[PDB]
């Protein structure tokens, strides 16, 4: 073993080609799961074949593993393999930028690789990109110059690497600078990271103080952006001060709620009811004119989030849940991962009624959520109009329609309960119940409230299929040529989330450090909890016949 792999081998056999036996165990190898760990003997394989993988851009993050990089002889021939391979990817480029990728000119490579990638996309990984920088060169960060976090922005002054291209990035695009901002700011406000990493905490307001920097810098229309973000920082702190007023002032919470309307409706002093139309960080397409004061409620729950209701832009009421004294992480983490796996099913044309609401953490103590418009608890379905089938009868019916029900309200329901089945068992969702599922009266079901993820719930054994009784009989019984399609969807989902499997595994990858409750009990045991359930042992045709076989050992015992 210890005889170095270039000491074994390179390069008088830069011309070996693989036989027909070995071919198959290298494609085996090379298309594993990112944090699947090679063994010896297999590091010793992909190096031996080195010269053949280069024609397959997948492999490459394989090798990268293989090199070690003390050596300069390996660490010099590795890195022009580096240039002579095929390069890879976006959606696996996220891989090289973990933890697990040290060296200089990968990381370089994998920021080439990203600048690829088009916004729309860029978005979609900005959470994990953020969660990336921990693994960037702290002194080159500190290095680009040329303390509150909430102040930096409202404080200005009378190869790139990954800090460098996001804050590029950010400057010609306002909706990554909005998101960039706020994912930055709670990595600053992180605590945990204060204790045990100060260094990472330094690091993050070099990369706030560098960003800040760049947009006072950059042309007419990138310093109103800055004064744009400001204005939010601002408006979150006037609204965090105004809940703590009202969570520290004594009483019940009737008078709670006549104090939480007193303070927005003087605007003078606190300033939110008449806002000076400044975008929603939540959702910047949104454009707020205030919080409306009269119907702003306190939910009669532990922390006591804020019903609000923003005046919008155009008219409208965006509602949100503001909540103060509670972390959100966890939250924004799974419906950012819900928004993927909803856009890559519909990459695939498969549109099924999903409802990734929007979250959006303003600190680790507080943030914002997306009010759904018309949802109600399935719990508070079935107390008051008795079933799902009652209930979207008298909301939505139809004479011609299955049940006397729309059609297209019946598919909807059918829809959102395939794709949120099969994405509730991949992510590991626990602690499910009737008042943490929703419904809409337009026929989406949807989940919320995501305490326990990746395996974990207060139960020992949770069923593996989140599926109970009501849903089933929502759909018309197990006979109906509803639960026909119900299942046709479901095996559906599950085989074209398996094709992204790298990219969802890749960006879990990046979440081991973030400090997510769930993901910090067992970090490194973290990624296989989800790899695993995409059952990727089996073929496609195999695991069909497990998912169908999941959902119906699970019907079968309900009843
Ligand atoms: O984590 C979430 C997300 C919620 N949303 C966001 C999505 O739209 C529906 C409401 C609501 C809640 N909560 C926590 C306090 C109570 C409320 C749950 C709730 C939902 C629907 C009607 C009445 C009450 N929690």
């Amino acid at each position: 073993h210890k005889l170095a792999r270039s000491l074994r081998s390179g390069p008088s056999d830069h011309d070996l080609k693989p036989n027909a036996a070995t071919r198959d165990q290298l494609n085996i190898i090379v298309s594993y799961p990112p944090t699947k760990q090679l063994t010896y003997e297999e590091q010793d394989l992909v190096w031996k074949f080195r010269y053949y993988l280069t024609n397959q851009e997948k492999a490459l993050t394989k090798f990268l593993k293989c090199v070690n990089w003390d050596l300069p002889q390996e660490a010099k021939q590795a890195l022009e393999l580096l240039g002579k391979w095929k390069p890879m990817d976006v959606e696996d480029s996220l891989e090289l930028l973990s933890s697990h990728y040290t060296n200089p000119t990968v990381r370089r490579y994998a920021v080439a690789r990203l600048r690829q990638a088009d916004d729309e996309d860029l978005l979609m990984y900005l959470l994990q990109l953020v969660q990336a920088l921990k693994y960037e060169n702290f002194d080159d960060i500190k290095n680009g110059l040329e303390i509150d976090s909430s102040q930096i922005i409202t404080s200005p002054l009378p190869e790139q690497d990954l800090c460098t291209f996001l804050i590029s990035r950010a400057c010609k695009n306002s909706t990554l600078a909005n998101y960039l901002y706020w994912y930055v700011i709670v990595e600053c406000e992180d605590q945990d990271t204060q204790q045990r990493d100060p260094k990472t905490h330094e690091m993050y307001l070099n990369v706030m103080r560098r960003f800040s920097q760049a947009l006072l810098k950059g042309d007419k229309s990138v310093r109103v952006m800055r004064s744009l973000l400001a204005a939010q920082q601002t408006f979150v702190d006037r609204l965090v001060h105004l809940m703590k007023a009202v969570q520290r002032e004594s009483g019940n919470r009737k008078k709670k709620n006549e104090r939480l309307q007193a303070l927005l409706g003087d605007n003078e002093k606190m300033n939110l009811s008449d806002v000076e139309l400044i975008p929603l960080p939540l959702e910047p397409q949104v454009k707020i004119r205030g919080i409306i004061p009269e119907t702003a409620t306190l939910a009669k729950s532990a922390n006591m989030p804020a019903q609000l209701f923003f005046k919008t832009e155009d008219g409208g009421k965006y509602p949100v849940l503001f909540k103060h004294g509670d972390d959100l992480r966890q939250d924004q983490l799974i419906l950012q991962i819900i928004s993927l796996m909803d856009k890559l099913l519909r990459k695939e044309n498969l549109d099924l009624k999903l409802t990734p609401y929007k979250v959006l953490a303003t600190s680790t103590k507080h943030g914002f959520l997306q009010w759904i418009q018309g949802s109600v608890p399935v719990a508070e379905v079935l107390d008051t109009e008795g079933s799902i089938q009652n209930f979207f009868r008298k909301y939505a019916p139809s004479e011609n329609g299955p049940n006397g029900i729309s059609a297209e309200v019946m598919d909807t329901y059918v829809k959102s309960c395939a794709g949120y089945c099969v994405i509730t068992y991949i992510l590991g969702v626990g602690d499910r119940h009737l008042d943490n599922l929703l419904l809409t009266k337009t026929g989406k079901l949807f989940h919320i409230d995501f305490g326990y993820i990746l395996g974990r719930d207060p139960k020992p054994l949770p069923p593996p299929m989140k599926l109970n009784k009501e849903m089933v009989e929502g759909m018309g019984g197990t006979q109906s040529e509803q639960y026909q399609e119900f299942r046709k969807q479901c095996y559906t989902a599950f085989l074209h989330l398996r094709r992204y499997s790298n990219l969802i595994l890749n960006l879990f990858s990046l979440m081991v450090d973030a400090n997510i409750p769930d993901i910090a009990l067992e970090p490194d045991k973290t990624v296989k909890k989800v790899q695993d359930k995409f059952r990727l042992d089996l073929s496609d045709e195999e695991a069909v016949h497990y998912m169908q076989s999941l959902i119906d050992e699970s019907v079968h015992a309900l009843f």
